[PDB]
């Protein structure tokens, strides 16, 4: 067992192993830190009140379970997970050790203008990380530029914190009510991000969920009868058919002189019918990614157990299960 040191950072008390040094404030309580074991700079996240309720406790276990499973170059990873607690009995705090994100995707644009090669590389990497995530039966559901970390080498990872409104990137099926989300809600978001990288502008800068859906309809059209077949709710249907028919615009016209192959892929991503949306594994083999695509270096995830999601449990049970997950952590190479 490591040896800890306490400090006030700030009005919060931080208890971390000596391995982590020079903590400075940077989610909900993150310090940048020097990881003296690897020589690297890390994000250390201290969770506030992880076990305060059943919902908080489930949330905490869910995040720990997910971070521990994520083992991909284009996806956030868990460098370490620690508690000062010695026993289940004194177990109250959970700290997450992640690589430090400097700039997100927006910070990267609001620095410099992007080549078509940059869009290719950036969107390649989002899709390759998403391929991995989707294959674990996980759906991100909040993909947007603030959830994507990009280094000085323009290398990218997917994360989720919890600009930059989530709605601008939301699939239309989410802003009505579903549920019965499929994975390609995440492809819509990617579509929305990719257009914005090309255009330098928010594709659907809705003022709210209504104005949002108005903007979406202009570009892609109002649904046709084959999509209207699949809509269950009575209205639901008395909004879409109660709104004047719109033609599906010509993407080539809307997307300027962007690369015509980026215009093709966009078309295939921003389909109003979630069933006809290109998947991540399909998007990787698109001609826009010819310079980056390698069928043999686009890995999938190990099987991922999320049966816990159907369980309603007590705070102490969620908390014990988180404690196990903390104890069974195997630090990566
Ligand atoms: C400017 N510096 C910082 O503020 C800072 C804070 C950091 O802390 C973080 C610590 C943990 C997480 N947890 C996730 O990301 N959770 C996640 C949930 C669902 C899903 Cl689906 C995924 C996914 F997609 F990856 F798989 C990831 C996010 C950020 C890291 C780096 N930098």
């Amino acid at each position: 067992r490591p040896t800890f040191y306490r400090q006030e950072l700030n009005k919060t008390i931080w208890e971390v192993p000596e391995r982590y040094q020079n903590l400075s404030p940077v989610y909900g309580s993150v310090c940048a830190a020097f990881d003296t074991k690897t020589g690297l700079r890390v994000a250390v996240k201290k969770l506030s009140r992880p076990f305060q309720s059943i919902i908080h406790a489930k949330r905490t276990y869910r995040e720990l379970r997910l971070l521990k499973h994520m083992k991909h170059e284009n996806v956030i990873g868990l460098l370490d997970v620690f508690t000062p607690a010695r026993s289940l009995e004194e177990f109250n705090d959970v700290y997450l050790v992640t690589h430090l994100m400097g700039a997100d995707l927006n910070n990267i644009v609001k620095c410099q203008k992007l080549t078509d090669d940059h869009v290719q590389f950036l969107i390649y990497q989002i899709l390759r990380g998403l391929k991995y995530i989707h294959s674990a039966d996980i759906i991100h559901r909040d993909l947007k530029p603030s959830n994507l970390a990009v280094n000085e080498d323009c290398e990218l990872k997917i994360l989720d914190f919890g600009y930059v409104a989530t709605r601008w990137y939301r699939a239309p099926e989410i802003m009505l009510n579903w549920m019965h989300y499929n994975q390609t809600v995440d492809i819509w978001s990617v579509g929305c991000i990719m257009a914005e990288l090309l255009t330098g502008r928010t594709l659907f800068p809705g003022t709210d969920h209504i104005d949002q859906l108005k903007l979406i309809l202009r570009l892609v059209g109002t649904p046709g009868a084959e999509l209207l077949k699949k809509i269950s709710s009575e209205s639901a249907r008395n909004y879409i058919q109660s709104l004047t028919q719109m033609p599906k615009m010509n993407f080539a016209n809307v997307f300027i002189g962007a690369n015509p192959l980026a215009v093709d892929l966009l078309e295939k991503m921003l389909v109003l019918d979630s069933d006809k949306r290109i998947t991540a594994a399909q998007a990787l083999a698109h001609a826009y990614f010819a310079q980056y695509h390698d069928p043999d270096d686009e890995p999938v995830a190990d099987p991922y157990d999320q049966s816990f999601e159907s369980r309603d449990l007590l705070i102490d049970e969620w908390k014990s299960l988180t404690y196990d997950e903390v104890i069974s952590f195997v630090p990566p190479p």
